[PDB]
């Protein structure tokens, strides 16, 4: 209220209105995130909007995730105080500007894109919106931040019926039967993210073509990169590889540290 001051509107949208913003006490930078109340279609605990559950539960520590450092409730909505690197990009846009990214760049964001989402899961967090605009790019030490759980849950083991993510990151599962587990879909968008970021665009548009699953490279990309990405976009749930797996697979043998890769890449 008066201990944070308010700076320009970041971005609007499906998440709320994220605004920059500057604790007072200690000048850190902040974001601060409005949600209007009746937005919200999910609850947790008094009562809060699942999105702070899920962050309490993944704030601790390791920093592949944006921190909630605080949190208010307003009459008609609650509003956020979540970390801010500076300066920062999304994924989305650093995509936008440079085109399809060096394999070796996308190596070492794709690492720590699964380090983030292990960490999410170990805290018993599933985020189900995994996609190049939900990750922020700390340049100047060149860590990425998972944002916006506003569309996740707690992992479980069973099935989910419900999901409100984004749907060309959606796994062809929940396209035809409505149904996903959280892992395997996990490593579908993560497909999709990655194939995203070596070819400077997302490969499936329609539903048609996520369930039909077949990849076209329209980028040059190695063999195991495509071998990776094909992997993770199996059909068939089963088929799809764990974290472990991905981690393991040679694409992702000599991952730069995130301060190499921004020294080399981020300049
Ligand atoms: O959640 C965020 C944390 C920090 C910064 Cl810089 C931005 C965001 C953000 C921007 C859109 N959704 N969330």
């Amino acid at each position: 209220e008066s201990q944070y001051q308010v700076g320009p509107l970041l971005g609007s949208g499906g998440f709320g209105s994220v605004y920059s913003g500057i604790r007072v006490s200690d000048n850190l930078p902040v974001a601060i995130k409005h949600v209007e109340k009746d937005r919200i279609s999910d609850w947790g605990e008094t009562r809060v909007p699942m999105e702070v559950v899920l962050l309490k539960k993944v704030s601790s520590g390791f920093s592949g995730v944006i921190r909630l450092l605080d949190w208010f409730e307003r009459p008609d909505s609650f509003v956020l105080i979540l970390e801010r690197p500076e300066p920062v990009q999304d994924l989305f846009d650093f995509i936008t500007e440079r085109g399809a990214l060096q394999e070796e760049l996308a190596r070492s964001f794709f690492w720590q894109v699964l380090e983030a989402v292990r960490h999410c899961h170990n805290c018993g967090v599933l985020h189900r919106d995994i996609k190049d605009e939900n990750i922020l790019i700390d340049l100047n030490r060149g860590e990425l931040k998972l944002i916006d759980f506003g569309s996740g849950a707690l992992l479980k083991d069973t099935v989910y019926t419900d999901f409100d993510g984004t749907r060309v990151y959606s796994p062809p599962e929940w396209i035809r039967y409505h149904r996903y587990h959280g892992r395997s879909a996990a490593v579908w968008s993560l497909g999709i993210l990655l194939y995203d970021m070596v070819c400077g665009d997302i490969p499936f548009e329609h539903d048609e073509e996520i369930i039909r699953g077949q990849v076209f490279f329209r980028q040059r990309v190695s063999s195991e990169c495509q071998h990776l990405i094909r992997w993770c976009l199996a059909l068939r749930p089963s088929d799809r590889p764990t974290f472990e797996e991905i981690q393991n697979h040679p694409w992702m043998q000599d991952v730069l540290l995130p301060q190499e890769t921004a020294e080399i890449h981020l300049h």
